[PDB]
């Protein structure tokens, strides 16, 4: 494997198109039900702030995306969705929107168990960048190389201490049947005979409508109700949720306008997204 | 206060399409989990039979419809003024001539003022609309509207059928679904976004303390039971079925389908709101393909 051919490979350029409908279809699958994102006369009404990772999989359609929606680049089934980071330079126009994605592979360090590949994404409307997401992916077996790639940022700490702030969403049995409808088909979600094939004696839920569960207190807690406060996220993805548990999100706040965080299923005492790092605007 | 001319007000035509994720929107929307009707690779994937009473609410947006939709709003020459505070829908009937293609589709609806009854207390409108692609006729909707007080005329329009007694009689069977609170926010994203149905100050604002749940989707949970009881996963076996909306329902409450076996593939009906004993579905008449009859 070649890792300067993988990062010198040229960016993909794509288009990706969200309506209104879209923006509901989002917020009811991460399970929000504030008129802020149900409802579209809502006097504020917004798109859900971590809407953009959706737009990869979807992209300009608006029908099923059949899943799975570089040069150097060298087995699917050992892929696994490690980290996510999604930043955000702007609020998307609630009315809907179409936006170019830019994406390259940034990171492909050999970590012995496997490979730890970067994956950005970048988004830009007509005048400007909107959206910046950082996708880890881990691809388990692949080694023996030099790896390269940018600065990882610090691998996030979460302090020892009780929680500052707590909240708790109970998943309906059947959340990733409506999640999955914002573009992410993948079958590991909804087919019980393909999770039971790989370990899972019902589906999984998909980890970034974990994400976005998390994302729903944080954005309660701290950012007034105001989605331009929401600045930026990223987290582990450490264990798998199933569809019907109840998610509790651990709080703390570290001050500058920084929360980190945890999602833990309150059933089981499992940590499903660790190493949360929230920012946003602090009061104005 | 002209029925002759109320009748005789031209035949309006559209188009309504579809695609597959429209189609799983409606599932999870009358609360469906059957990979049947919520995953597009199940092996007998097919449209929930209901869905084209949805059609004429959506016609061709993939986006919000603001209600109410045009393919709707058009008032028949020469209709009265009020306002849709004296209207309630209050009767729909569906007719299935073909299933929709899983795929997706596209269709032309023909609609059209069949009825205009009074009732005495009130008028009865019944607006049907015909769903057909270039290989025929596929549904018939018939949709009924009642606007109290508007009465002392000469009432005309199509041959009714027989009224549905609800036998008094145990029911044969019996089905039950939980509602979500956030029921209506998720229902309505396949075509209604009437202010009704989520908007609590517009709720409040006609005598309700919360926002109610959609008719339709009510009569899509009731539906859901009787495809599950009696149409052994064959969508092709669902053939007709007609309702009245009797009292109404809130998001979050529990919905009893009580069903009785008439024998020759006719099911009677009603679905009940468990907390309340209220029935919100009545007079319901199921018509499906008979187990001898399923090749």
């Amino acid at each position: 494997v070649n890792v300067d051919k993988i990062l010198n490979s040229p960016e993909a350029t794509y288009t990706a198109t969200y309506n209104q409908r879209d923006l509901l279809m989002y917020a009811v699958g991460i399970g929000e039900s504030d008129l802020q994102f149900t409802y579209e006369f809502d006097e504020k009404f917004s798109a859900f702030p971590l809407y953009p990772v959706c737009l990869p999989f979807k992209g300009q359609s608006q029908d099923v995306v059949p899943f799975p929606p570089p040069d150097g680049m060298p087995n699917p089934a050992m892929i696994l969705h490690g980290e996510q980071s999604v930043e955000i330079l702007r609020p998307l126009d609630p009315s809907g929107g179409t936006l170019t994605g830019k994406t390259k592979v940034i990171s492909f360090y050999d970590k012995g168990k496997g490979t730890l590949m970067e994956t950005q994404t970048q988004f830009e409307d007509g005048n400007g960048p909107v959206a910046k997401l950082i996708s880890g992916s881990f691809i388990r077996g692949l080694t023996g190389y030099e790896g390269k790639g940018r600065k990882l940022p610090a691998r996030v700490q979460i302090p020892k201490r009780q929680p500052d702030f707590n909240d708790e969403f109970k998943t309906s049995p059947h959340q990733a049947q409506v999640y999955r409808l914002s573009g992410d088909y993948n079958s590991l979600h909804i087919d019980p005979e393909i999770a039971k094939s790989v370990g899972f004696k019902q589906p999984i839920l998909h980890g970034l409508c974990s994400m976005g569960v998390a994302s729903r207190a944080l954005f309660k807690q701290f950012c007034g109700g105001d989605v331009a406060r929401f600045k930026s996220i990223r987290v582990r993805f450490s264990s798998p949720c199933f569809p019907g548990e109840t998610i509790q999100t651990r709080m703390w706040q570290e001050g500058s306008g920084k929360v980190l965080f945890q999602a833990v299923v309150k059933e089981r005492g499992a940590v499903i997204v660790d190493g949360g790092e929230f920012v946003y605007t602090q009061d104005a």
